[PDB]
């Protein structure tokens, strides 16, 4: 079946000692998680709960008129994003039939730091791309490096902070190796200093 098919995350409470040297941070816009499936022709979108709630071109090399092939379907893990008509695009498992679900993930996000920007206008809408595809861009877990995306700013609404342990392969389901944190919490269960602005401000 097309459910359980997202790695999930869980609360980050417990703070791994490694932190900084064997894990990364990627900031996750507001909007609906979905499993992304291009194969021969065409791209659909499933919720996580299994069923498909969209099927449309796309410029993904799985599913689409110009550019399709045997086994060159390509599934992703995004979060789209309403307010902009974007799927923006959290993990790859799978990419013109090269599966990527027993890759570490930091190999897995550095690979689609670089292939996705390698399709023509995937980040735009169009004609056969209604629907724009832009990958998260992922950090480091150091102090300095957790400051400077706390204080950065985000072409959408940041809902929060995933942490990911370089190591870590694909698997579908809960993991620990998985965390999450709404921004403005980070201070607190890490123990660190972070810059004031709307990121890091609690609610009162
Ligand atoms: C709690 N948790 C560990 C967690 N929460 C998350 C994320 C996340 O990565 N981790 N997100 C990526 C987002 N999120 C929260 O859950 C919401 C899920 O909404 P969305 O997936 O876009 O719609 P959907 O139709 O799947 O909504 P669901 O019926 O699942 O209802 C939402 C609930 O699913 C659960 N959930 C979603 N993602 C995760 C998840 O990744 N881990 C865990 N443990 N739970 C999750 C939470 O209870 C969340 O409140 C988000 O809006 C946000 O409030």
């Amino acid at each position: 079946h097309y459910a359980n098919q997202l790695m999930l995350s869980e609360w980050l409470i417990d703070v791994p000692s490694d932190l900084g040297q064997e894990w990364i941070v990627v900031v996750c816009p507001v909007g609906k998680r979905a499993l992304i499936v291009a194969s021969r022709g065409s791209t659909s979108a499933y919720t996580k709960s299994g069923y498909c709630v969209n099927r449309f071109s796309s410029l993904l090399p799985g599913g689409n008129r110009r550019n399709s092939t045997a086994k060159d379907y390509t599934i992703l893990d995004c979060i789209y994003n309403e307010v902009n008509q974007t799927y923006y695009v959290l993990d790859v498992m799978c990419w013109r039939g090269h599966p990527f679900y027993d890759c570490q993930t930091d190999f897995r996000f550095y690979w689609m730091h670089s292939k996705l920007p390698e399709e023509e206008g995937l980040g735009e809408k169009t004609k056969l791309n209604p629907f724009k595809f832009v990958g998260l861009k992922n950090f480091p877990c150091t102090p300095e490096s957790l400051c400077d995306v706390l204080s950065m700013d985000f072409p959408f609404e940041v809902d929060g902070l995933l942490f990911y342990h370089k190591q870590t392969h694909y698997s579908p389901g809960s993991t620990p190796l998985v965390g999450w944190l709404r921004p403005y919490m980070v201070s607190d269960v890490l123990g660190v200093a972070v810059p004031a602005g709307p990121l890091t401000t609690k609610p009162d």
